């Protein structure tokens, strides 16, 4: 067992993109001496990622705080190459606002680091569980100044950037709320943090076959049949609508997961409304937890349907900043 990240771009239908064949683009290739690593942001089995300064790595911010991920010193090989393999997809699928963007890399001489954006509020497990009793105002949503709104921007946004990863032909097959990161002014940042875990011994994974699977959040057809598809990401997508708008709680709860759990869900069980959720919210999550895939709704479409349940303005609000992130270089 390595670490590798989960997500896998399809190369044709009748085939996965075999990520040690795809090049790395020099031009991401940072000088070590311009990142200065600081405290530790998660640590795993294999690795960890640690904020950092990074001096120069942008012409608009010549000082900027960074995420680093780097794996432990005694790290083989094969496991650095895993760590290429996850840049050349980064670099492979290119930028979005929604999604924890690559920055640069330091790859010539001693350890693998991949420069991410760094994710101010960290991930909206903890951001929910420490907001939780919480629960101009529709103008700061999208700023650093809990509500409904704010769940349906969460909810938006990760519709966003799924929105993107599909249109690249990327299955993410870890969509979760722990992998879900808040940025400076509210900007919600999908990725793969599994670096930051050890699935071995992590009560949201549990042993299937020869390693270790995020059942709760899995469609049937992953489990059983294990098919990987954007529509399976749609299945986990309505799991984490419901860890949201539970506030953070844990799917499926005081139920465990064994033989038994998965006949039940593919019996047709489905979680219940969770309390903060609204009925369009609830409607959303039982379409997307559909036996049949080709019934979920699409990211597209579900970007579609949430943008009508908010505030005309928060649109124009999420444009402006969108329009802001491409810009800016």
């Amino acid at each position: 067992p390595r670490y590798e990240i989960r997500w896998r771009v399809i190369e044709s239908i009748s085939i996965y993109v075999d990520p040690m064949q795809l090049p790395y683009d020099s031009r991401w290739e940072f000088p070590r001496d311009g990142l200065v690593l600081g405290r530790v942001l998660g640590s795993g089995a294999f690795g960890k990622v640690v904020e950092g300064t990074a001096y120069g790595l942008s012409r608009s911010q010549p000082v900027m705080k960074v995420a680093v991920k780097m794996l432990k010193p005694t790290a083989r090989s094969s496991e650095k190459q895993a760590l290429m393999s996850e840049l050349k997809i980064m670099t492979h699928l290119g930028p979005h606002l929604n999604i924890v963007n690559l920055l640069g890399a330091c790859t010539k001489s001693g350890p693998i680091y991949i420069i991410t954006e760094y994710c101010f509020y960290g991930d909206l497990v903890n951001y929910l569980h420490k907001n939780r009793d919480s629960f101009s105002e529709v103008k700061n949503l999208l700023s650093d100044d809990l509500t409904l709104l704010d769940l349906l921007s969460f909810t938006y946004q990760v519709a966003r950037g799924m929105e993107f990863l599909a249109s690249k032909n990327c299955v993410h097959r870890d969509l979760a709320a722990r992998n879900v990161l808040l940025a400076q002014g509210k900007i919600v940042k999908i990725c793969d943090f599994g670096l930051a875990r050890d699935i071995m011994h992590d009560s949201n994974y549990v042993s299937k076959g020869s390693t270790f699977l995020p059942v709760k959040w899995m469609a049937p057809e992953s489990i059983f049949d294990n098919l990987y598809t954007t529509l399976s990401d749609v299945w986990s997508y309505g799991i984490l609508l419901w860890e949201i708008f539970s506030l953070g709680g844990t799917p499926y709860p005081g139920m465990m997961v064994d033989s038994t759990f998965y006949n039940k869900i593919k019996s047709g069980y489905r979680m219940a409304k969770p309390d903060h959720a609204t009925s369009e919210v609830y409607e959303i999550m039982v379409k997307c937890w559909n036996s049949e895939p080709e019934k979920r709704p699409s990211f597209y479409h579900l970007s579609e349907i949430v943008e009508n349940l908010l505030p005309g303005q928060y649109k124009k609000s999420y444009e402006k900043i969108h329009l802001d992130f491409l810009k800016s270089d």
